[PDB]
């Protein structure tokens, strides 16, 4: 079975995954460039190799050199993480190819989910919903888009098949069109909440679907906050999304952990995107179904069922994560530094998931994210309240964070209230 | 209602209960020595005052001092914590003599329990299972004493009323009994566990039980490591106990949390001690339970109910706490010092409850308890493992810590397979 797993991954994923590997008794290899050497996990691996200068085109990017510390080694398996190489089909691909276990989907079915239109074909197949739109690339005659574009409703939005216009009347079509590799077209939501289901499935033919998070606090897309489960979804209309989900899994033959994306609005779900990998914010998913969401990943990539069967999840309480970044609250600019002293917090329903120490200098060269703050509570109100007191004993001196934005929206009446959709953190932020 | 609370305590346990107060909306006054003056909780509390010098004689144990703060505040209760003057029925008595709320319970039960053989008397009419003794102080007339003796069946072991000395056979009774305010007789169990009962008791007559918890690997009778549940208990047995420490709670007029202590010996139960407080342990039966004890001490205190009912109360998984101290992990000496690099584990189902933080010094005059290093799993063996892994990315830096006994007890076969006995530690350090 697994063996020894090169965490293929920096940073704070690349330290949890180490983490589960230890528990499993599972060895460890971790690749880093050179800017990296000083990671906590690396610090922690068994055996360490450098593959590449800082650059992460040079390093984490960097197929050959990452196959090559897989076979020096003796490894059985790499665990990408999310991000970088995570979702490149090729990297799957080849690592196959060269007899290692590739610890996420097979290729093809990254390929599959990869592209946007093929994606939303999937999807409708199994009895996953989709939003209404063309159902397939948009013709260049117009005088039939117009039917279309009036059968779904305006507004409408143009969106590119391997990534977006939006159009709210219909004589702006034929030109929003031809805006750009092709395009499809689709209903565009004006309210929408960004609620995604979180699934396993496994080489037993087994899928299993672990409740739902919202993730609708997003500056330029980018996700802030996240909780669990979404606000106002019964667990009547979870099973239905859920089991759909499961469903499409053994249709299309997932396996390992995903996460089906939907814009929530009105109560109905809408699929935009599959992530065919762990995702940053699972850990909130975690909390409140008692799964070990990684541990799942790496039993699964071994060969093995799920440890357990749908009626065994219940959830249980409330959830909340607060991505901890490098930069300045208002500008985001990064702010890389040294770390002269961390407090992190602790106590009764709070988790800690980084990878930054007292003395550790944040590097230029990545994501700037140092910290996932994450708290529960028997009620929504509870986490809140918990991750509102954590991150007030919270101290990172030596550089900026984005602590003080997550103590603004925390307080905020209406995330208080639960709700607030995709639009509103970058509509306070204005305001 | 509760307003605002004064803190009558230091440490870890002082920082517990401010953080259950902030999430409560309770104001906090931390009353404090002068040496104590850099505690977290001390930096956090809403107002601060210093009631004395460092010895705790003159601080902590200072009642005209501490009742004079909740006074120049206009608190409405006192949490004592544990140790100190949690016990202390004359501190309870004159701290609702003077109009405040002592966050326990009442003076009379205090006194009640604290007596050994009152307390045992107590127990045996309301159904708690106690060790066959002598039932009541002893005679000094032997030829009745060797009656008693010989009826329970020796070993048996003599035991101060307000606390020990064992009698293995009849012709050396007449003398140990003579050697010293009074003195019961009772069986002596070679072979015990240390097994727990958590309960709690509201103002409106409502009490429930929270499974147990093992804490069996002492020193000097002093806990080294617990867990939860206790490993070999069954549901059923834990409902028979259970609900015999409930009534328990009832029939004595019992408020707020407490603890019923038994040695565990062949699937029997004998109540030794009810401690009349809030544990140091009690963070592993949250993690089982979900409930948050040091919350529910508030709320009934408040007037208010126990927050859930019976039913509610479902074991999940399984957790381990370590007492991490400031000494040498042979020797015991405690290890005051500066601490120059403090790095506290995290990831999942890890939970670090401490008031240390870089740059600390930890002082000469107290305790040396420092951090509880809290796991949780679906399993014994999960938390056993997650345990040992957070321990290995602890770092204290600056003074000496108990840290390798922990991983030396986690390590160990016998430990591993579950139910050492309260000799075990001892014995393997003497090896
Ligand atoms: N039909 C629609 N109605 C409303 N908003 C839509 C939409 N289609 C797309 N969006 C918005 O565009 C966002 C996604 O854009 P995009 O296609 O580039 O994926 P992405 O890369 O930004 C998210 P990821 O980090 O998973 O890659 C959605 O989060 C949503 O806010
Ligand atoms: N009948 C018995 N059989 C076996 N061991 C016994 C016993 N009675 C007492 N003991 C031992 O003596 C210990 C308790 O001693 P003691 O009466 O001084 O309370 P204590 O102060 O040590 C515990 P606490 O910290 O709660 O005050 C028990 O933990 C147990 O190990």
């Amino acid at each position: 079975m697994l063996e020894k797993v090169v965490i293929a991954n920096r940073g704070e994923i690349a330290l949890r995954i180490l983490r589960a590997c230890k528990e499993l008794g599972i060895k460890t290899v971790a690749v880093h460039s050179t800017a990296d050497r000083d990671l906590k996990h690396v610090l922690l691996a068994d055996e360490t190799i450098c593959i590449g200068p800082a650059p992460s085109a040079k390093s984490y990017l960097n197929i050959p050199a990452i196959i090559a510390a897989a076979e020096v080694t003796g490894a059985d398996a790499i665990h990408p993480g999310y991000g970088f190489l995570s979702e490149n089909a090729d990297f799957a691909e080849q690592v196959e190819r060269s007899g290692f276990t590739f610890i996420g989907p097979t290729a093809d079915v990254i390929r599959l989910m990869g592209d946007k239109v093929s994606a939303i074909k999937a999807m409708k197949k199994a009895g996953v919903p989709c939003v209404p739109g063309s159902d397939g690339p948009v013709s260049n005659d117009i005088a039939k888009n117009k039917e279309i574009a009036k059968r779904i409703g305006y507004p409408i939005i143009i969106k590119a098949s391997g990534g977006m216009r939006v159009v709210r009347s219909e004589d702006a079509l034929e030109e929003s069109i031809a805006m750009t590799d092709m395009v499809y077209m689709e209903k565009y939501l004006e309210n929408p909440r960004h609620v995604e289901i979180q699934v396993l499935a496994d080489t037993h033919g087994n899928a299993v679907y672990l409740a739902e998070r919202d993730c609708s606090m997003q500056r330029r897309h980018q996700k802030v906050v996240e909780e669990a489960p979404a606000p106002g979804i019964t667990e009547e209309v979870r099973r239905d999304i859920g089991s759909r989900c499961a469903n499409a899994c053994v249709e299309i033959g997932y396996r390992g952990a995903g996460t089906f994306e939907f814009l929530y609005e009105n109560g109905e779900f809408y699929f935009i995107e599959m992530n065919t990998r762990i995702q940053v914010e699972h850990p909130v998913t975690e909390m409140i179904t008692g799964v070990d969401l990684v541990k799942e990943q790496l039993r699964i990539a071994a060969g093995l069922p799920i440890s357990f069967k749908q009626e065994d999840i219940k959830v249980k309480g409330h959830a909340m994560e607060c991505r901890i970044n490098a930069e300045d609250p208002k500008t985001f600019l990064p702010s890389p530094g040294k770390v002269n002293h961390l407090h992190s917090p602790g106590g009764l329903g709070v988790r800690w998931d980084s990878h930054v120490y007292g003395g550790y200098t944040v590097p230029p060269h990545y994501d700037s994210m140092i910290a996932k703050l994450i708290t529960y509570g028997d009620t929504r109100e509870v986490a809140i309240r918990r991750m509102q007191n954590a991150l007030s004993e919270t101290i990172i001196d030596g550089i900026k964070t984005n602590i003080p934005l997550h103590e603004l929206i925390l307080e905020d009446e209406n995330f208080q209230k639960g709700g607030t959709n995709i639009h509103y953190l970058e509509k306070k932020l204005g305001m």
